[PDB]
């Protein structure tokens, strides 16, 4: 049958990962160039967390993005006391004169005084990825450097070509977000290089990521203001380039959507090359009670989901996402596509489904990891229409992305009874009115791609084993070549 099956998540995810037991909170990833794979490090979180000591850094490996080996605790929590009691992002990179990975991190002090850190950098090391040593006398408080005691965070680390390595610090100084620099030759002696850029306005620039890819120079970043809560990024040809796009508040966007990557279901991004592509990582957040209408008052749930992405470099420079070659080829197994309803205006003929304002069309029950594709051919470019999922021919509601060409954007909303609009992800329509369009699905974490331009994450709990659907809301679509295959 079409009629909404009460699915349910297993405890753990193995492709947009999730370890059997918690949540995957910001990740830290880093290319080991020793072992030529990419690790995965992660704030661990629970439901619930200890007061005091919670968000160890745990770590999954994988060569691709698609298929994790899970390696545990790696940086274990502080004492209730202690400076790292609480643990937040931070950054790793292997050091080839002593042989050792340093990973730079977070001390959140439990309660601290008006007088104390709230918020330090820290460090440990490895010689093998599996034993963290703490440096317990390494403390890079802002304070000392004139940057502020409580909010001083997600240290990056990165060497440039000189050798001179780099670390870039979210920060404040004289009421405004500042990304901090610090410099050293060895990882051990830090200096301030002052600030790395200021941020916009009064935004604040969580997990920071600096790169250089092809000819042009990256900043990505989380945006914290509760408004975005977005993955976003700057671009300039040199370093000075992009540190110059928010100098007096330039805001030099580097395109036509203000470097917004993915939407609200996707937070804190940071990236890792093998040399041949540049993936990012990051969350998608849980919601609470399983209610994928309950996308939270201010600012989602925190942590969720580990969903990894591939960067596409344009050639004017631009930055989209699209799905990890692995992931991709993990779909190996065909499904048959058979319509179990229609309502309103609505054609098929041979596979070709043709739809008008109003109607709708209920394709045959999801399985549990899903690929689904199709073109979606529009009569204008103001046209509107709708991807469906969790709907039964019984669903008095359900949950779709709108794509609405006329506002050059694709919405999450909730569908039917209860009707209501979350939030968006801008995008570039295309000319042809021709969409291109991917879903890859783990369970209730799916990241739907079009025309290697849109690239929109979404919790949607009960998708899997429950009939999907497309509709037209605005003007006439036509739909072909829809496929599906699972694993
Ligand atoms: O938000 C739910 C989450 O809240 C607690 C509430 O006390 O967590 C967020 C806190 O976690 C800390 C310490 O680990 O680190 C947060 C990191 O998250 C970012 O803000 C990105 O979202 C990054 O900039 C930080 O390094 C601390 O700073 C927060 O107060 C938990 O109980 C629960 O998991
Ligand atoms: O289900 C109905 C739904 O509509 C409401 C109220 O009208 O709101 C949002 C609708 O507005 C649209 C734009 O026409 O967009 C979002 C705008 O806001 C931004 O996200 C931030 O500034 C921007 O990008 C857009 O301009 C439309 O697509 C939505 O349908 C809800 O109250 C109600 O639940
Ligand atoms: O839903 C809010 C909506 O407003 C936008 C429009 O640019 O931005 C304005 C925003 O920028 C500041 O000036 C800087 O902090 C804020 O004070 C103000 O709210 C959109 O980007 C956003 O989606």
């Amino acid at each position: 049958t079409a009629t909404y099956f009460q699915s349910s998540d297993e405890h753990g995810f193995s492709m947009y990962y999730k370890p059997q037991v918690g949540f995957v909170g910001n990740p830290m990833p880093f290319y080991d160039p020793v072992a030529k794979d990419f690790k995965v490090m992660y704030l661990q979180d629970y439901r619930p967390n200890p007061e005091a000591t919670y968000h160890p850094i745990f770590g999954v490996a994988t060569k691709d993005g698609a298929t994790y080996e899970s390696l545990g605790e790696l940086i274990s929590c502080g004492g209730r006391d202690e400076q790292d009691a609480a643990i937040g992002t931070g950054g790793t990179i292997y050091n080839p004169a002593d042989k050792l990975y340093y990973t730079f991190y977070t001390g959140n002090k439990f309660k601290p005084s008006s007088d104390q850190n709230a918020q330090v950098v820290m460090v440990a090391t490895s010689p093998d990825f599996k034993t963290w040593t703490k440096n317990r006398t390494f403390y890079l408080k802002g304070d000392t450097y004139g940057y502020d005691k409580n909010d001083f965070r997600d240290p990056f680390l990165f060497q440039t070509e000189d050798g001179v390595y780099h670390m870039l610090i979210a920060t404040r100084k004289n009421g405004k977000g500042h990304i901090a620099e610090f410099t050293s030759a060895d990882l051990k002696e830090w200096e301030s290089a002052g600030t790395f850029m200021t941020m916009m306005w009064d935004r604040f620039y969580e997990c920071p990521d600096v790169f250089k890819m092809g000819d042009w120079w990256y900043l990505i970043y989380s945006e914290q203001a509760s408004f975005m809560r977005k993955v976003q990024y700057f671009k300039g040809r040199t370093l000075e380039d992009l540190k110059a796009t928010t100098a007096n508040d330039a805001g030099i966007w580097p395109d036509n959507r203000e470097g917004m990557l993915d939407s609200r279901a996707f937070y804190a991004g940071k990236t890792a090359s093998d040399g041949t592509n540049r993936y990012i990582w990051g969350w998608c957040p849980t919601r609470a009670g399983n209610d994928n209408g309950n996308v939270g008052d201010v600012e989602p749930e925190w942590a969720g989901n580990l969903v990894a992405q591939r960067l596409i470099q344009h050639e004017d420079g631009t930055l989209t996402l699209g799905v990890p070659d692995a992931i991709d080829r993990k779909y190996t197994s065909a499904q048959e596509v058979k319509v179990m309803a229609k309502d309103g205006n609505m054609i098929e003929s041979g596979k070709t489904y043709t739809l008008g304002e109003g109607a709708s069309v209920i394709f045959n029950r999801l399985k549990v990891h899903n690929k689904i594709s199709f073109t979606v051919k529009t009569a204008s470019n103001t046209d509107r229409f709708g991807i469906s999922f969790v709907r039964g021919t019984d669903s008095a509601s359900w949950y779709s992305i709108h794509v609405n060409a006329d506002e050059g954007k694709a919405n999450f909303e909730k569908d039917g009874d209860d009707a209501k609009y979350l939030f968006d992800n801008k995008f570039n329509i295309p000319a042809d009115n021709e969409y291109r369009v991917t879903i890859y699905s783990d369970q209730s974490v799916c990241v739907t791609y079009i025309n290697d331009q849109l690239s929109f994450t979404n919790r949607i709990y009960q998708m899997q084993k429950n009939p999907w659907s497309l509709c037209c809301y605005k003007g006439e679509i036509t739909v072909s070549d829809v496929q599906v295959s699972t694993y």
